[PDB]
């Protein structure tokens, strides 16, 4: 089993192979150009409400750790912004660099961070996740910049439980997390319609890239960066470098809630 992962024989530049929409015409992440993203004031305010959240577990699946929410109710909930109707959250999960001057998926003005949080909800409308992918509108992803310096209190949760999810295909109990913790204090955003950015890289996602980041210390990063994308017993490949770079604008306008 030669699966697609980040490496020089089966990352980014590959998928299309296996995955043939990488090529297609609405593919995340992109660059923000902040000059020509047009302020546009019919958007609303963003609502987050994430106060009755149930996280469940945390997961290392060899590409990046994701942490579950239980969505079997309306509990942690986007929606307003560019959005129609109700997103349940998922999951969230982050990309990251092998140095602090890479990391990020969307770029601004070509500037990459040191990394990018993806929290992943689906349309209600829809079901069932499963279902949502399978749609143009079925997914809202907010994604949020880290940059390094000042400690994130609320992001140091997740960085001591690392240790016990260090391969992939191992998971732990993970429960009480909030995730208003990882947030930033501005909600202004771009937003722009595009796609999964790992395999199947479905084209169904809105996403809502918040403009100012949240600072993470280079010890919180540090745990990222001691994580494996092998399993356990297997040759060790440090997890770093887990993002796909900048995709084809091509016809497709970006969005900013703000002047
Ligand atoms: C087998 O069960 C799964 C597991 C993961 C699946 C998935 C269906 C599509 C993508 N994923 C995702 O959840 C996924 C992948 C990428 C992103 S991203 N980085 O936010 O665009 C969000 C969500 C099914
Ligand atoms: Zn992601």
């Amino acid at each position: 089993s030669h699966h697609w992962g980040y490496g020089k024989h089966n990352g980014p530049e590959h998928w299309h192979k296996d995955f043939p929409i990488a090529k297609g015409e609405r593919q995340s992440p992109v660059d923000i150009d902040t000059h020509t993203a047009k302020y546009d004031p019919s958007l609303k305010p963003l609502s987050v409400s994430y106060d009755q959240a149930t996280s469940l577990r945390i997961l290392n699946n060899g590409h990046a750790f994701n942490v579950e929410f239980d969505d079997s109710q309306d509990k942690a909930v986007l929606k307003g912004g560019p959005l129609d109707g109700t997103y349940r959250l998922i999951q969230f999960h982050f990309h990251w660099g092998s140095l602090d001057g890479q990391g990020s998926e969307h770029t601004v003005d070509k500037k990459k961070y040191a990394a990018e949080l993806h929290l992943v909800h689906w349309n209600t409308k829809y079901g069932d996740f499963g279902k949502a992918v399978q749609q143009p509108d079925g997914l809202a992803v907010l994604g949020i910049f880290l940059k390094v310096g000042s400690a994130k209190p609320g992001l140091q949760k997740v960085v001591d439980v690392l240790d016990s999810i260090k391969t992939k295909g191992k998971s732990a109990d993970f429960t009480n997390f909030d995730p208003r913790g990882l947030l930033p204090e501005s909600l202004d955003y771009w937003t722009y319609p595009g796609s999964l950015t790992t395999p199947p890289l479905l084209e169904c996602v809105t996403w809502i890239v918040l403009k100012e980041p949240i600072s993470v210390s280079s010890e919180q990063v540090l745990k990222f960066r001691k994580l494996n994308f092998n399993g356990e017993g297997e040759p060790e490949e440090l997890m770093v470098d887990n993002w796909r770079p900048a995709q084809p604008l091509k016809n497709r306008q970006i969005k900013a809630s703000f002047k």
